[PDB]
């Protein structure tokens, strides 16, 4: 196991944040919260610090009671929503928008890593409600679209709920590129929404969709082909929006979403100008050895158990027994021709192995790659500059990526 992967014996070193919530907060989450970046986009340290202090006093830690855990966030979430409602009634739209999104952030963290209890499932519905109230009051409002899942089969949901933002003056006469953002294991369309205004400012439409077994994805969790059907429904809908240039659709997968971006470069080659996998996997992410170690590494909670739940399995062992069938190597995806693919990740990733970038480069057509040495999952911050520079060149945008990136921190 310690000899198998690029990061070698790093796989056997438990991360301190698994000891307690206090360690998660102090060593991992307080800093991104203060800076207003993932997983705290649209959030404020003023909102989370009081909640953190109360959770730390209770001494909460793995194994978490997700109902007990989620409830700690609700008083603050509700407080922010009431301030938003009062601002809206008073006509203070900018203030109303801010506090609805701050409320959505508190609900979001309450149901991290994924809704696995009734209060977390409640937090997902409440978070979406206040997110879309805040989004509606943005200068350039972001809309929910319930895309008909026309490619759905028996047991699948009837809609693919997405975020949609179309730049002003976009039309069938003057159509715009579209970045299709594919979200991750924990961050859903209410989180990656933080990218949409930046793209709008550069004359680019955005659609944000969740991967199977997360958010409101209608896809069968255990069926490796369920994403294929979902993207057929989503791309049919984008094609029907004549203000979008269907020859300029770029799919950007974040995290776990990277697997789906890489997969759809093959399954939907002729409908996508390019796909990007940022911190994605392909094959070794489904290994027993990888999954049996990743619960205790850089991921804030239990990565492997969360992954198992998202793939529709009642426990990790049941997932590991079957996980090989999701491999893009094993199922033959990587032998197929692909559209333009860009692979970016930190070499030292302890969520998905850099070894899967190698597997991706070992099969089918050549793919663009940037490895980020000495960085873990997503290879930030340089990964964002690499990807924006490449998309700006691909779509002939203004190339002003610093201006776009500056809009991300809340």
């Amino acid at each position: 196991a310690t000899e198998k992967y690029y990061i070698r014996d790093a796989i056997t070193k438990p991360a301190v944040h698994h000891e307690s919530y206090q360690k998660l907060w102090e060593t991992k989450w307080k800093k991104p919260c203060e800076m207003g970046v993932y997983p705290f986009m649209f959030g404020s340290i003023k909102d989370f610090e009081p909640v953190a202090q109360e959770i730390i006093k209770k001494g909460l830690k793995e194994p978490y009671d997700w109902d007990e855990y989620a409830q700690m966030y609700f008083p603050k979430a509700e407080e922010l929503a009431k301030i938003a409602e009062e601002a809206e009634a008073a006509g203070e739209k900018e203030k109303a928008s801010e506090y609805y999104l701050r409320s959505s952030a508190v609900y979001r963290i309450s149901r991290f890593p994924t809704p696995r209890s009734e209060k977390q499932k409640y937090a997902w519905r409440k978070g979406c409600e206040v997110f879309y109230k805040g989004a509606a009051l943005m200068e350039y409002p972001i809309k929910e679209v319930r895309i008909p899942h026309k490619h759905g089969i028996e047991g699948e949901g009837d809609v693919v709920p997405v975020n949609f933002l179309l730049p002003p003056n976009a039309s069938e006469t003057s159509p715009v590129p579209c970045v299709l953002i594919i979200t991750g294991l924990d961050g859903y369309r209410t989180e990656l929404a933080v990218w949409q205004q930046g793209w709008r400012s550069k004359g680019v439409a955005t659609v944000i969709a969740e991967i199977p077994g997360t958010g409101d994805s209608p896809a069968l969790r255990q069926d490796p082909t369920s994403p294929d059907r979902q993207w057929s429904s989503v791309l049919d809908w984008i094609e029907s929006q004549k203000a979008v240039d269907s020859k300029k659709i770029v799919a950007w997968g974040f995290s776990t979403g990277g697997y789906y971006a890489l997969r759809m470069a093959h399954t939907h080659k002729d409908r996508l100008l390019a796909t990007i996998s940022l911190g994605g996997g392909a094959h070794h992410m489904f290994d027993r050895e990888w999954l049996e170690h990743a619960n205790k590494l850089e991921y804030p909670f239990d990565l492997s158990n969360t992954l198992a739940y998202k793939f529709g399995y009642p426990d990790l062992e049941s997932f590991i027994e079957e996980s090989s069938k999701f491999s893009l190597l094993n199922d033959g995806t990587l032998q197929k021709p692909c559209t333009k693919v860009l692979l970016v990740n930190g070499n030292d990733d302890e969520i998905f192995p850099i070894d899967d970038m190698f597997v991706s480069l070992e099969n089918g057509q050549p793919k663009l790659a940037r490895m980020v040495k000495g960085k873990k999952h997503m290879g930030e911050p340089e990964s964002f500059s690499i990807i924006l520079e490449w998309i700006h060149k691909l779509l002939g945008l203004d190339g002003k990526i610093k201006e776009q990136l500056a809009m991300i921190p809340s």
